[PDB]
């Protein structure tokens, strides 16, 4: 939550600079779920299918969040970390 | 939408299904984000570790939903399947 940190105008521009759900996966889950048996082998295959895309997405997310973290003041960092701890 | 008109035997059964069917990953993520530099190889390791938990969580979720689907009447399964198309998890 980067909104409730009282971002300065410079920080808002910096975040803009930094920042610049497939139905296939649902249909595969549906085929596993709507069946008269639970096929664990087929489910594990399903779960693993978009491993690479997940990796790319989560690396992008974590890098972006790290970049934004590092434009914060020490006061804002403490708030961001406190918020991080009180969520899950 | 649980607009499926669940039999008390069905609901009893569902609760039973659910009854049957952590922090480390989060703190590691936190420590990657709250770091002076982004460490890609470390982030990749965190992501790979999270794939373990995701597989456990997804298998339990699909198994649970499958068990539910199979306590349903033909008309309720049609409805369950229609609801499925509108949902995202
Ligand atoms: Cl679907
Ligand atoms: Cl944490
Ligand atoms: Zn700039
Ligand atoms: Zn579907
Ligand atoms: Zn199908
Ligand atoms: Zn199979
Ligand atoms: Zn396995
Ligand atoms: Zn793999
Ligand atoms: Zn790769
Ligand atoms: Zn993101
Ligand atoms: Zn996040
Ligand atoms: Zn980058
Ligand atoms: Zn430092
Ligand atoms: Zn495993
Ligand atoms: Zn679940
Ligand atoms: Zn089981
Ligand atoms: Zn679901």
């Amino acid at each position: 939550s980067f909104k409730d940190l009282n971002l300065t105008d410079a920080q808002k521009q910096q975040i803009r600079e930094i920042m610049k759900p497939p139905l296939e996966e649902r249909r595969a889950m549906h085929d596993i779920i709507a069946s008269d048996t639970f096929d664990k082998v087929k489910a594990e295959a399903q779960i693993a299918k978009m491993e690479e895309q997940r990796k790319a997405n989560m690396l992008a997310h974590m890098e972006t969040q790290n970049k934004i973290y590092n434009i914060l003041t020490p006061e804002q960092k403490k708030q961001f970390n406190a918020n991080f701890e009180k969520r899950l």
